[PDB]
């Protein structure tokens, strides 16, 4: 298990433009194209991201390319965020992956704002942190995924991704 395998399980792999859980145009491995309700806008973003006129369909290799960029970008954002960096730096690798996962899905801004959860994590109060994290729109809207991420933070193990 690793952050790529983990997010690959949580995000799936789809080669054509589709709507994510929030109803936003996405493609590949959770590559958010835009929040715009316009398919055309989404196609325009895709073409720009990929470097060619796609007409909304990409290859697996292309999906993987965006994904790698996305994973890296999330990490990079974390390292550049004053709120997340210290937390991120305080964690073991497994937990770091859980954090990257959250940022990838929720967005850096949202995560950076979970002040209390972030503090519990940094304090290494795993169970408490886990309880705290569930008190969110995040958990409510995507509880199965949230539970996996949460268990990862609680335990420091990949048990949640075990038989996936
Ligand atoms: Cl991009
Ligand atoms: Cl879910
Ligand atoms: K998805």
């Amino acid at each position: 298990m690793n952050i790529f395998e983990m997010l690959r399980i949580d995000e799936g792999l789809r080669l054509k433009i589709y709507k994510d859980t929030e109803g936003y145009y996405t493609i590949g491995i959770g590559h958010l194209l835009t929040k715009s309700p316009s398919l055309n806008a989404a196609k325009s973003e895709l073409d720009k991201a990929i470097g060619r006129n796609t007409n909304g369909v990409i290859t697996k290799d292309e999906a993987e390319k965006l994904f790698n960029q996305d994973v890296d970008a999330a990490v990079r954002g974390i390292l550049r965020n004053a709120k997340l960096k210290p937390v991120y730096d305080s964690l073991d690798a497994v937990r770091r992956a859980a954090l990257i996962n959250m940022v990838f899905q929720i967005g850096e801004t949202g995560v950076a704002g979970f002040t209390n959860s972030l503090r519990m994590l940094q304090q290494k109060r795993w169970d408490e942190a886990a309880v705290n994290l569930a008190k969110s729109r995040w958990y409510n809207q995507t509880p199965n995924r949230a539970k996996r991420v949460i268990t990862t933070f609680r335990t420091g193990t990949w048990d949640a991704y075990k038989n996936l």
